[PDB]
């Protein structure tokens, strides 16, 4: 089980990007999603543009061999993708090629062999159509949860890359529709609304760490996966963002002491959409979203580079389970513009896969959204 410990890295380091540009809006995002896609993309790169890339995924080709690398994710996803009779967790990448464009054999082969990629050519001169093919691999793949993900496309669009995600989990200890309640929440500084709150009294593993300044409770799923909450000490949410780190997740990980208590979770319905540009370039990848991006292992005949890159999540969880979605779109999607009012406790969260101890999404509550 390798590349795990930095797609971990990774999680923290894009999630510490996003948690200092606001504190006051709910985040939401997939690190397996982000990482998969440009750590595939990468294999058509060279250079600068193909290093920032790897290094920014938090790799360091000094103490692990490319080879190695691709290669720890054709094992993860292939791994993620072993069908669980408890649960559903999929993962694919899927590339749009333009009829017309000659492309590179080796990226053709590395992509379909590495990241099980699959290539689909279509005629981005009918726009309508082109957008619906992607749109309806995405959709397909999220269950619905995503559906026309792409608004609109270039018409000299030429190359298009994306990458889905799907979960969905049943609490080992669900709740119960008849306590859950609603409650008062501010939408604004001056008027409140009411919200369901999920309640349940009894035995949680939970505990309280001093380095995070928090609680911390852990929500196993049927199957092999797992949620863990951080609730941050009144002011603390910024030091909790900042300190975790793989190995404090792993102490805790191994900690099967629980205590009565009673626990109140929202019913929650949240999105989250980023261009990961401005975003990634903050940890070192910049190249491929500039005019001197190197992606000539793609092909020799456009002169191919990352405009826009946009990631898109969405999460539900209510008194039985969670089901999240994630696509990663390299190219122009539209932003959202997410509420922005902390309710003073807010919380960070991450879902993680047990088999291969990775990531699948990370966020952080501030605001009960249930859109
Ligand atoms: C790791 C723990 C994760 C649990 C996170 C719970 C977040 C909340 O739901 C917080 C929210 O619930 C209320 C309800 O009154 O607070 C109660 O529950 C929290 C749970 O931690 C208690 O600490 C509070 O004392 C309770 O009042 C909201 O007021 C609160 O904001």
């Amino acid at each position: 089980n390798k590349i795990t410990p930095n797609l971990a890295e990774f999680a923290f380091s894009l999630y510490r990007q996003l948690a200092h540009q606001s504190n006051s809006t709910n985040i939401l995002f997939s690190p397996v999603s982000i990482a998969a896609a440009f750590a595939m993309l990468s294999l058509g790169a060279k250079g600068d543009t193909h290093d920032e890339i790897l290094e920014g995924l938090n790799f360091n080709l000094t103490e692990i061999p490319e080879a190695q690398i691709h290669e720890g994710f054709q094992e993860l996803l292939h791994t993620l993708n072993q069908p669980d009779s408890q649960l559903q967790l999929t993962t694919g990448n899927g590339l749009f090629l333009s009829e017309g464009l000659k492309l590179v054999d080796k990226f053709l082969e590395d992509v379909k062999k590495l990241y099980h990629s699959e290539a689909f050519t279509v005629n981005f001169g009918d726009t309508e159509e082109a957008k619906k093919q992607i749109n309806d691999y995405v959709e397909k793949g999220t269950q619905g949860k995503i559906v026309d993900l792409v608004k609109e496309l270039d018409r000299d669009t030429v190359f298009a890359l994306v990458n889905y995600i799907f979960f969905k989990g049943k609490w080992e200890r669900p709740f119960e529709v008849k306590d859950t309640e609603e409650e008062d929440f501010h939408v604004d500084q001056v008027t409140t609304v009411k919200v369901p709150m999920m309640k349940r009294l009894g035995m949680f593993n939970i505990q309280h760490c001093k380095k995070l300044s928090s609680w911390v409770l852990l929500m196993k799923y049927l199957g092999n996966a797992t949620a863990i909450f951080f609730l941050p000490d009144e002011g603390k949410l910024q030091h909790l963002e900042n300190e975790l780190t793989h190995d404090i997740i792993t102490k805790f990980l191994e900690n099967e002491d629980r205590r009565s208590a009673s626990l109140h979770l929202p019913k929650l319905s949240i999105t989250g959409t980023y261009d990961l540009k401005s975003v990634l370039g903050q940890l070192g990848i910049t190249k491929v979203f500039s005019n001197g991006a190197d992606l000539s292992g793609v092909t020799e005949e456009a002169p191919l580079k990352l405009s826009k890159a946009v990631h898109k999540a969405v999460l539900t969880i209510d008194e039985k389970g969670t089901e999240a979605a994630g696509a990663m779109f390299l190219e122009a999607i539209p932003m959202s513009i997410p509420p922005e009012a902390k309710f003073n406790k807010p919380f960070v969260f991450l879902i993680i896969d047990q088999n291969t101890k990775a990531p699948l999404f990370m966020g952080r509550v501030v605001n009960p959204t249930q859109k």
